[PDB]
């Protein structure tokens, strides 16, 4: 494996305490897509100043990003401390087609320290470390975060001017404040700068050598290191993963001031990451000379285009996020930054789903009404109930008896009840409380010797349990009865062959026992016929006194279809929000596997009743007859049109929602037809809506005016006058 | 190999333990069920499980899988795939400019 | 086994791929999208195997 070198001495940690309320912070950094922010440069091409469009993973133009501040960790006086950082370790985060970065944004500029903000500290770039992988779990203290198998490493190391990448398999470390101690709080890494980061010594290996103490290096399958050096100008980073494996971006190398990243490395490592995480960092200085460090952040890729504005050296130096709103679609849709004015259809509102309606038939019911009456048969005598293609409630069925043993095998009890099956068998028969260490497949006693047993190839369960008092037609023999015997005499009259019940099946001896056994001990035998092979069949019995209540055991088994299984738990919307109508809004809908989305409403009847479903010559479905027998029509659903007024000569826009009506008009949309409504809101957020006879808008002004043409006529007498001339 | 092995199931129980999920494999990926498979299969019609983490919504991991005898000569196969690029076309085919 | 595999991605680097066919018996050769002699000349970003 690589070369990694010697792991870290102690075994032992700086203790890390989480100090993360310091680090709150609300400065959010929304992309400004227009400068390009954020943008990867296209692979392999290169242009003129002419517009062009592409589609690729780039953040959002609306992503504020996530923000993370590194700070210095505790110091007093003269002298280190114990980490300070921040709860950054435990957010685990999915991987979700790559992320971009920036960096160093605040550097020439002043905060304050963070962890002991009072100091007011100027602030300054810092990198970032970070640790990828396919999987994540708990530490031995069940912190959030541990990776598993082998995980990318993305560590500076020293100062920012040496990168190093790892894929290494890491180990924990038993040491006190280490992932595998007891003591463990959280993982972190840190940088002293008395020792590290010396100026005629940098410490190459100093912040991996922070990073050995929590986890031994193992069995590391690759390392990079990279030359970077220093500067205040604000960077872009990022990372992307492909079949080709993991690659990697960045404005710096190529394009120090437009920020437009180009892959400045690839990684071998083509292991999918699952997830993402950000390591923890301190530095370790003296107390008075504690930095503040500059904001970071990092943004989500999507898969989104864009107008891209090329200059004539190749650099994109604006874009449009075609799905940011309806003005960035139109640019979009004319290929430029710099649309004529008019007014123009834009896509409409998708409305919205309200929750389900679904009719199917209902009322199967699985038949087990005969354990309610008359005496049980004594347990070798049991009687069976076969099911399939029914509905059940088992745990209905059993609230009524009280239940003395609730026990299976090869499933959970609680399981088989709510499992579906291709069938259910019931097992019933009167058997006394005293018999019950007697009562399991695997028992040594007489009961699953010779009266009742049980299969292994399918799934069962064995109750015992006792009837109420209101239960009266339910009876009880004069004793509860079992076989304690049965054999075969041997037709030497000698030899003799035990018969163990089969299972799932009566016994033999059940032939020749009478249905009750009348006395304990009494014994019976048949003679044999030649076609047995001669020989008798030889049986006895025992009883248990009658009681004041009568005890019952069953048996259960099933069978699971592969595809088959018909037998099921339904229920007729018991704990359950009844959703078989909606007098309603837009329900997506089920009606006997019919399906669509759309509005429901009481109307009146058309024949021919009872064919369900009325159509009209495109089939559309006109509407429905519920088995409520009440008609209800469909209108499915409709959508808002919208449209918009943009005056390029002002650069500025209103809009049209047009037959709709102000009625379902509201400062936001919860429908909804772009990812914003913002771009109205702009002037917006301080307005109603006005009605005007083609439709209900917004910005529009009733400023009464009478012109012959505004440029800009909304059809009628209507008109949309621009804003005057400067 | 001791065995030439392979696998012949990739599926997660579903938490209720009434249905189940399958999972073919995704192009230029490794399976899911590698997690819990062993690196040969010691016998053919061995399936193995793993319970699913909390993240996952639980259920189980489910794979199972089957051999081919050895044989005198090791047999083997590949796969080859190629990647268009522009200024990035840094693999060729021995080349001479005289 | 079929379920572990090693892959290896080339860049920057040249080859003659006849060598390779040398060193073994092939019982089964065929490609896709593409003529066999055809993607032994022809010039790539990467090649993966």
């Amino acid at each position: 494996y690589v070369d990694v070198g010697p792991d870290s001495v102690k075994s032992a940690c700086i203790e890390v305490d989480i100090q993360q309320t310091f680090f709150d912070k609300t400065w959010p950094r929304p992309i400004d897509v227009s400068k390009a922010d954020g943008i990867i440069y296209p692979q392999g091409r290169t242009y003129s100043n002419i517009t062009i469009t592409y589609q690729g993973l780039f953040p959002y133009q609306g992503d504020h990003g996530d923000m993370y501040v590194y700070s210095a960790g505790h110091a007093t006086g003269t002298t280190p401390q114990k980490l300070f950082v921040a709860n950054y370790s435990q957010d685990v985060k999915q991987f979700a087609n790559g992320f971009v970065v920036r960096i160093g944004a605040a550097a020439n500029s002043t905060g304050t320290v963070i962890i002991s903000p009072s100091t007011s500290a100027t602030i300054r770039k810092i990198y970032p470390a970070f640790m990828l992988g396919s999987s994540v779990g708990n530490f031995s203290d069940g912190k959030m975060g541990r990776f598993f198998n082998h995980t990318l490493v993305l560590l500076p190391d020293g100062c920012g001017t040496l990168l190093r990448a790892f894929y290494c398999i890491l180990e924990p470390r038993s040491g006190n404040h280490c992932p595998a101690g007891n003591s463990y709080t959280s993982f972190a890494t840190y940088h002293t700068p008395a020792t590290d980061c010396s100026d005629g010594n940098y410490n190459r290996n100093a912040s991996l050598n922070s990073f050995k103490e929590y986890f031994n290096l193992r069995n590391c399958t690759f390392m990079y290191t990279y030359n970077i050096t220093e500067d205040e100008i604000l960077e872009w980073f990022g990372i992307t993963q492909t079949a080709q494996g993991v690659h990697l971006f960045s404005s710096r190398y190529v394009d120090l001031y437009g920020g437009n990243m180009f892959q400045f490395a690839t990684l071998p490592v083509y292991d999918t990451i699952k997830y993402y995480s950000i390591i923890p960092h301190s530095i370790r200085s003296i107390q008075s000379d504690r930095k503040a460090w500059a904001a970071f952040y990092v943004y989500k890729l999507q898969p989104l285009t864009f107008l891209l504005d090329f200059s004539v050296d190749g650099y994109i130096r604006r874009a449009i996020d075609c799905g940011f709103n309806d003005l960035s679609q139109l640019h979009c849709s004319y290929e430029s930054f710099d649309v004529e004015s008019g007014v123009y259809s834009v896509s409409s509102f998708e409305a919205k789903p309200s929750g389900s309606v679904v009719e199917q038939a209902e009322g199967v019911e699985c038949d087990f009404s005969p354990l309610l009456s008359g005496t049980p048969p004594q347990v070798y005598n049991f009687k069976r109930l076969v099911f399939t293609n029914c509905n059940y409630n088992l745990t209905k069925l059993l609230s009524l008896f009280s239940v003395n043993d609730f026990t299976c095998s090869q499933i959970s009890p609680a399981a088989i009840a709510s499992n579906c099956y291709s069938s259910l068998i019931l097992d019933y028969f009167s058997y006394p409380l005293s018999m019950k260490s007697d009562l399991s497949v695997s028992s040594a006693g007489p009961i699953s010797q010779f009266n009742y047993k049980q299969s292994f190839s399918n799934p069962t369960c064995l109750i015992l349990a006792t009837v109420p008092h209101n239960l009266t037609t339910i009876t009880k023999p004069l004793k509860y009865s079992y076989i304690n015997k049965c054999s075969r005499f041997l037709s030497d009259d000698r030899t003799e062959v035990p018969q163990l019940v089969n299972a799932n099946q009566y016994s033999p001896c059940v032939s020749i026992v009478p249905s009750t056994v009348w006395e304990d001990g009494d014994y019976y035998r048949k003679q044999l016929s030649p076609l047995e092979g001669g020989g008798w069949l030889v049986a006895s019995g025992s009883t248990v006194a009658m009681t004041e209540q009568l005890q019952m055991g069953f048996g259960i088994t099933v069978q699971y279809g592969t595809d088959t299984n018909s037998v099921c738990p339904k229920l007729e919307f018991a704990n359950d929000t009844k959703i078989a109508s909606q007098l309603g809004n837009c329900v997506e809908y089920s009606l006997y596997g019919v399906s669509g989305r759309g509005v429901f409403q009481n109307c009146t009847a058309v024949g021919v009743r009872q064919q369900r479903f009325v159509y009209d010559a495109y089939q559309n479905l006109v509407g429905y007859y519920s088995d409520d027998g009440n008609y209800y029509c469909l209108r499915a659903c409709v959508s808002v049109p919208v449209s918009v007024i943009y005056d390029k000569e002002t650069k500025t826009h209103a809009t049209l929602f047009g037959s709709v009506a102000c009625e379902h008009i509201s400062s936001t949309m919860s429908q909804y037809s772009r990812s914003t409504r913002s771009m109205l809101k702009r002037r917006d957020s301080t307005y109603g809506p006005l009605q005007t006879p083609v439709g209900c808008v917004l910005g529009l002004v009733n400023s009464s005016l009478f012109v012959e043409d505004c440029k800009l006529p909304l059809g009628q007498s209507l008109c949309a006058l621009p804003d005057t001339p400067s």
